[PDB]
């Protein structure tokens, strides 16, 4: 069984786990192991003690949401809600994130993290599903927050999946990009920190822009599996984009991609913590190798 399995398994140190990387790939990982990552990022900023978590409980709430994630599905599933939410935690540690923050921010963060592409591009994301096992019998991870605290993290858990569509990306960066750059940044405004953490939740999604090379390339391939099985599925039920015969535009696509959407938000997020340049320095690393093959075209 799962659940025996993993409740009685020694949680390996964020050290051995490398959970702490940028650099950071899953793809020689078991679903056990992802399992154990996730309990020693909740575990290292010290979520489980403060906020009196069972240890059960958490990893039956983590069996539940990866068991909730489709199966069919070859980007948006729960490896990929796993690696946003290590994304999270390595911003948060070695980018040095996390003093910036709340406890109940960086609560509410890595929860969205994990659970925010359950109801699976200008795709809407939704926080019902989320809500659903967070409230569900052996699942209540939060049952040990006072009714304030509770009452604050929804809220920002809420914000936090929506921040994940792009659309609300696009709409809301100039703000967050002109702040920057005319030195008025400041997260002791309200406002602001609302506005830094939907920022945030969008560069760990984003994440496998910045990646080394050949992880890059691999997950861009399940992108595209993605982009094609959905062109199938509006012919049954299709553009360039997502269409399989039109794959040798790849590169240049993720050319475009880097440039009109990923570049600017690893720039502004390095301005805010120096710390964080590693997720700029894979991103401008992967256009270049992008460009090179969008021109042996
Ligand atoms: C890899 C297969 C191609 O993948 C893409 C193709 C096109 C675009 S686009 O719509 O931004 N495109 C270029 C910019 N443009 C001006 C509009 C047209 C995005 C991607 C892209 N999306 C994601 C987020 C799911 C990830 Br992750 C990723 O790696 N790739």
């Amino acid at each position: 069984r799962e659940l025996q399995s993993l409740a009685a398994a020694v949680v390996p140190s964020a050290q051995t786990l490398k959970i702490t990387d940028f650099s950071f790939s899953d793809f020689e990982l078991s679903d056990l192991e992802t399992a154990l990552c996730t309990i020693r990022m909740f575990t290292d900023l010290n979520l489980v003690q403060n906020f009196q978590m069972k240890h059960e409980v958490l990893c039956r709430w983590i069996l539940s949401v990866k068991k909730n994630y489709r199966k069919n599905v070859a980007y948006h599933n729960w490896r990929h809600a796993f690696n946003t939410a290590q994304c999270m935690f390595a911003a948060l540690k070695a980018g040095k994130i996390q003093n910036k923050l709340t406890d109940l921010e960086i609560l509410a963060l890595l929860i969205a993290a994990l659970s925010h592409d359950l109801d699976h591009i200008m795709e809407h994301h939704h926080f019902d599903q989320c809500l659903m096992i967070l409230n569900s019998p052996g699942n209540q991870i939060l049952s040990g927050l006072s009714i304030e605290e509770y009452k604050t993290t929804l809220k920002i858990i809420k914000q936090a999946i929506l921040a994940t569509d792009l659309a609300l990306y696009i709409k809301r960066r100039g703000e967050f990009f002109e702040l920057i750059r005319k030195n008025q940044f400041n997260l002791e405004d309200p406002h602001q920190k609302e506005l830094f953490l939907a920022m945030l939740m969008t560069a760990c999604d984003l994440s496998a822009i910045t990646k080394p090379w050949p992880i890059q390339q691999r997950i861009a391939e399940l992108v595209a599996t993605e982009f094609f099985d959905q062109g199938d599925r509006e012919r049954k039920e299709p553009t360039d984009l997502m269409n399989r015969e039109k794959k040798n535009k790849i590169p240049s696509m993720q050319v475009g991609f880097i440039d009109a959407i990923c570049l600017q938000l690893y720039e502004a997020l390095t301005h805010v913590s120096e710390d964080c340049f590693p997720l700029l320095d894979g991103c401008r690393k992967n256009r270049q190798k992008w460009q090179a093959l969008a021109e042996q075209q």
